[PDB]
């Protein structure tokens, strides 16, 4: 069996789908369904069982066996960059991930987890997977950073696979529950379908991100499970594109709309990455040689799915 935490969430449900496509259905999903609308992310998929994140943690820490576990994809986390309860954040993200890591380590279970490009903080180049390039701008980012640092202390003596994926700006199907944390592409689609003006933050001209399609993210995850390589790896296209480019691809699909620029949100000031671009050197050197969908490709495919 395979365990996917955050499996009812965006990236996690996409990993579940990718597993299904390879004929794998013996899957335990661990998540938090408090927001019950997330069920749609699993409704068309095939899994073996569901467990709440709190029950899972209790059983993990008690040393319960879940069967013959082939791997844990740990996508489960508080994913909100605007959540400032750091007690909860360090607990639900950092500490939770440590407990799971040690559980897998004791049993030689491959452990593939979610990092974040938020760890890089404010930066105009050299998004490289090393401590000197890392300086997160929020506590979410810190929770991710500190766990990556913890993993680095553990790697040299791990006897089983440990892989962290430093996701950049992931977008695509199954993120409709994320609200304000959903991709700009999703927000633009929603706005256009509601007869509202599509909205970008003021200054978005000069804002760029490495937007990466969730389908590719899932593919990378499965490739690493198949190939057994350990480490911490950037996961993006390696190309930075403006939010305008995402808007252009979205408006082109809808064949209507005019971007309205809104005030830059106050709670994001001093907390915002104006630029990201994955350096894929280490990812390629690991053996992952597949191309990534561009914004034009991915967003167009995404809009077709959404509509
Ligand atoms: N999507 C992106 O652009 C992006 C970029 C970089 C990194 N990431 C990371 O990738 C992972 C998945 O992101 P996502 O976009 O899929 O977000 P998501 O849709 O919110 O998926 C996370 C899911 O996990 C649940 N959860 C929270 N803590 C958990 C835990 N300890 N164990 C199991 N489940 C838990 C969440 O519920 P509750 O929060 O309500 O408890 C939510 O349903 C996260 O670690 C996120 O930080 C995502
Ligand atoms: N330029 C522009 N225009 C309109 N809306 C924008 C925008 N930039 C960002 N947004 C919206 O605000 C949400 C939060 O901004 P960020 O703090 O920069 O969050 P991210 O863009 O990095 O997206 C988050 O990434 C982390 C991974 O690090 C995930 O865990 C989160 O779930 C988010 O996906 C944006 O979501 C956007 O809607």
């Amino acid at each position: 069996m395979i365990i996917v935490t955050g499996g009812a969430g965006f990236i996690g449900s996409n990993i579940v789908k990718a597993l299904n496509d390879k004929g794998i259905t013996d899957i335990l999903v661990v998540d938090n369904l408090k927001d019950g609308t997330k069920f749609v992310n699993l409704v068309d998929l095939n899994i073996a069982d569901y467990m709440d994140k709190e029950d899972f943690l209790i059983q993990i820490m008690a040393g319960e066996e879940f069967g013959d576990v082939e791997a844990i994809f740990h996508e489960g986390a508080c994913s909100s960059t605007t959540e400032w309860d750091g007690k909860y954040m360090m607990d639900n993200n950092y500490q939770y991930s440590k407990e799971l890591l040690h559980y897998c380590l004791e049993r030689e279970i491959p452990f593939l987890y979610a990092s974040s490009a938020a760890t890089y903080g404010g930066r105009t180049s050299d998004f490289i997977e090393s401590r000197e390039y890392e300086k997160p701008l929020n506590v979410f980012g810190y929770s991710k950073f500190l766990f990556d640092e913890y993993v680095r202390q553990i790697l040299p003596e791990a006897n089983s696979q440990i892989v962290g994926f430093r996701y950049f700006n992931v977008y695509g199907p199954r993120e409709g529950h994320k609200g304000s944390m959903a991709s700009v592409a999703f927000h633009l689609n929603t706005q256009l379908n509601n007869g509202e003006s599509p909205k970008l933050f003021e200054g978005s001209e000069n804002f760029k991100r490495d937007f990466v399609y969730v389908g590719d993210v899932a593919d990378v995850n499965l490739w690493f499970l198949e190939n057994g390589v350990s480490g911490i790896f950037n996961l993006g296209t390696g190309r930075a594109e403006s939010f305008q480019a995402v808007a252009d691809a979205t408006l082109a699909y809808h064949k209507k709309g005019q971007i309205e620029y809104i005030p830059f949100p106050d709670k994001l000031k001093g907390r915002y990455q104006a630029f990201t671009q994955a350096d894929l050197t280490n990812l390629r050197a690991a053996g992952y040689d597949k191309p990534f969908k561009t914004v034009a490709e991915g967003v167009t495919e995404y809009m077709a799915w959404l509509n």
